[PDB]
């Protein structure tokens, strides 16, 4: 389990683990990161980022990086420690597909 360990006020960089063996092209896929409560805290559909999954406890701290596949979640919260995860999926002209997922534990600290 990826553990990631960051102070209140500061910021934290949730890694999607995600090697890309399968080559795919962020245009291409959908990424969702959610977090142990099944919030959204980011989305990119097909490249571009979608805010009307995104909860407002989220709203504004969230940003994915697509050359580290990583979000980081800025303006920390003792509160915001828990288990994060990231799900990635192909979309295929019918739906989508799972090719993807990875936890992150985040610890807030004092």
């Amino acid at each position: 389990m990826l553990k990631i360990q960051a102070y209140f006020n500061e910021t934290a960089d949730l890694p999607c683990q995600f090697a890309n063996s399968q080559n795919q092209s962020l245009s291409e896929l959908v990424v969702f990161w959610q977090d142990q409560e099944n919030l959204v805290l980011n989305e990119v559909y097909l490249g571009k980022e979608k805010f009307d999954s995104v909860h407002s406890k989220y709203m504004g701290r969230t940003s994915f990086d697509s050359d580290s596949w990583t979000l980081r979640l800025h303006n920390l919260q003792i509160k915001d420690k828990g288990l994060y995860q990231c799900i990635i999926h192909h979309k295929k002209p019918t739906g989508m597909i799972r090719i993807h997922q990875m936890n992150s534990e985040l610890s807030v600290l004092a």
